[PDB]
């Protein structure tokens, strides 16, 4: 049981990052980008951004603009004409996971012509070369598809997404830059930093957790803990840290499993549409209190970070320690307390509780859960017993 | 100021770890190895443990073993003559700095042609393709050249070193296996390990660090200090630890700056041919005592995962405990106590102050030494005042 490690080789961090990517592209030598984004990124100026500082720096682009939000076949096929037809000979994305995971399926094509019908790269893709070259700039602070190997494309004829596994796809450098976000609502600020703060958590405690991944995620909760009250309430330096937090926490989480927050939450998704972060965030305190005996002395870490003194305590009380803790974040940014708050119904818990335990990465989760156990959790997580 | 990272793409760790080699080649569609090492490793078997599992896995190979302390311009030439004539189209790095630094050598001017000379290279290589791609496999726990952009070469015509920093070297695989290590005694164990921890500390507190060579860093001194006894004494779980440690050290410290344990380490080498291990274990509690106002709240880190509980104490006292856990990490694997047990004269001090000063590296020391400063730090660090 040798541990695989899969990271972007360069990464840049900070306000005003974006600023290295032309000196990049110089050092690389290449000759054209293509962007890949949205109408809405372009409408915006957010990509002006970016064609401004390629311009003054006398650095050639082309432009696809056409990724919807579930990126289809005939998005990739779209976007993989523009690359050949423009001179091209690597990818910008700009945006969010949709044209992300858009680059990777043309960058991997464009390399590997065999998969042009697209639906071929679905699960452990067999290909032998890399991706052309993606740099990924992130413009939602909610996505880490940049430091993913996987990606998801709409099939339209076949009525269904596919998954595509692939090192071959891993963006050669993510530009991580505050600037580049800038502008969401307070409400959904808090249900992304929770959402970032329930992977870290779920990845530090996972069966198959390892120092590398552990030095990362206990980092990303540090900076997520710290920074999202601050960022919530509209805090600049607050939102950069942010930024950071998410990354770290992809860093960690792209390259270890979850556990039984993810597989209780997704089927909450496939039920209620209800956002996969505040989801998350509900699940997150009951499901460690779940946990707590089956993480050694990891929640100290956890306590510790999110500001609590628990070297004087015994391990069970440092470990309820760190399960207030995330409470006590969850009220102060405005998290609903409860499921039903969100509109989850208690005659769907059987149902909901069967999809959460056939979950394949449920099975991360470092306590068993039966049928009964998740039942049970759903059902602490789903009205107060106050009254 | 946006912060710069740059990492192994892929890196594998555990023992047993190089049999990921065979399965990583196939998924990367390469025809065919330049295995790049030396006659010693030939000799002791190490390189078969990597051909034998290749020619199971039915994977092509051809060797060149010229790589010597100190790789000259003719190594390089006579490396880059071989990879040319065997068909070879990626590099495997087998053994320590050398073979390490040679590969990227090779690789670099594979790609970039007009580099042939080799001495072209030195500085900021004006390159703008890719080395070969590097697969590293180091053989000594002591390295972690692997995860650095820097290579060093010797001019023999000229009579010289020269210093190659260039993003486009980067190995794109690392194989982290501590059976392809195994074997050092017990006393180079214990400089190599406190060698490691210099670095992970000095990165931890330089003027430049940030979030993620924190993270790194944090994780590197929790490994060393965790395992070196262990590894000392002879335990193989202790072996395995202590290489990982060495690298997650490494990939922090490859991306931030140092200060003046590197700083008065240097001047050591240069008068008396000290290890620059021994040198830097001997001098890091002083430095770190000097250091101890200029670190926040760091030294409570590294005083809790070196085993200390200083929760209760005021930051100050922390900091003194965070110093004597080094002081007794050096006493429990038999460093000596203070530079004239290694031959240091008194009447060197002052040269070896100025060289110290003029040291680039010492300007990343987060507290401000002047020359008399590091007069006073060697004087304290050459001799017990105890009579």
């Amino acid at each position: 049981m040798a541990n695989r490690m899969i990271l972007n080789e360069t990464a840049w961090f900070g306000r005003g990052a974006v600023g290295a990517l032309t000196d990049e592209v110089k050092r690389r030598g290449y000759q054209k980008a293509l962007i890949v984004t949205d109408k809405t990124l372009v409408q915006c100026g957010v990509v002006a951004k970016v064609t401004d500082k390629m311009d003054a720096a006398g650095l050639a682009w082309a432009i696809y603009d056409g990724v919807v939000p579930n990126p289809t076949i005939t998005v990739v096929k779209e976007g993989l004409g523009v690359f050949q037809n423009s001179g091209a000979d690597y990818l910008i994305a700009i945006g969010g996971g949709s044209p992300q995971d858009t680059c990777k399926a043309i960058g991997i094509i464009s390399n590997n012509p065999e998969f042009a019908d697209v639906r071929s790269l679905e699960g452990l893709s067999p290909t032998n070369k890399p991706s052309v070259p993606i740099l990924a700039i992130p413009t939602t602070a909610g996505t880490a598809a940049e430091v993913t190997i996987n990606y998801v494309i709409t099939d339209e004829e076949k009525r269904r997404k596919f998954v595509c596994v692939d090192p071959h796809d891993i963006p050669q450098v993510a530009f991580i830059d505050a600037d580049m976000m800038d502008g969401m609502p307070p409400a959904l600020k808090a249900a992304t930093g929770v959402d970032a703060l329930t992977h870290a958590i779920e990845g530090y405690i996972t069966r198959g957790a390892w120092a590398l991944t552990d030095a990362l995620h206990i980092k990303a909760i540090e900076i997520i803990a710290g920074a999202l009250r601050g960022s919530v309430a509209g805090d600049k330096d607050a939102g950069e840290e942010m930024a950071l937090g998410q990354y770290v926490a992809g860093m960690g989480f792209s390259n270890v499993g979850v556990g039984l927050v993810h597989g209780m939450a997704h089927p909450l998704g496939a039920f209620y549409n209800t956002p996969h972060g505040v989801a998350n965030a509900i699940l997150l305190p009951h499901v460690m209190r779940y946990n707590a005996d089956f993480t050694g002395e990891k929640y100290r870490d956890i306590a510790r970070v999110m500001g609590v003194k628990v070297e004087g305590m015994g391990l069970e009380e440092a470990r309820n320690a760190a399960v207030e803790a995330v409470f006590a974040l969850n009220r102060d940014v405005g998290i609903p307390p409860h499921l039903r708050d969100v509109g989850v119904r208690k005659e769907d818990i059987p149902a909901l509780a069967q999809a959460a335990l056939d979950d394949v990465c449920t099975g991360g989760n470092p306590r068993e859960a039966t049928l009964e156990d998740i039942v049970e959790l759903y059902h602490t997580a789903w009205t107060s017993h106050h009254h």
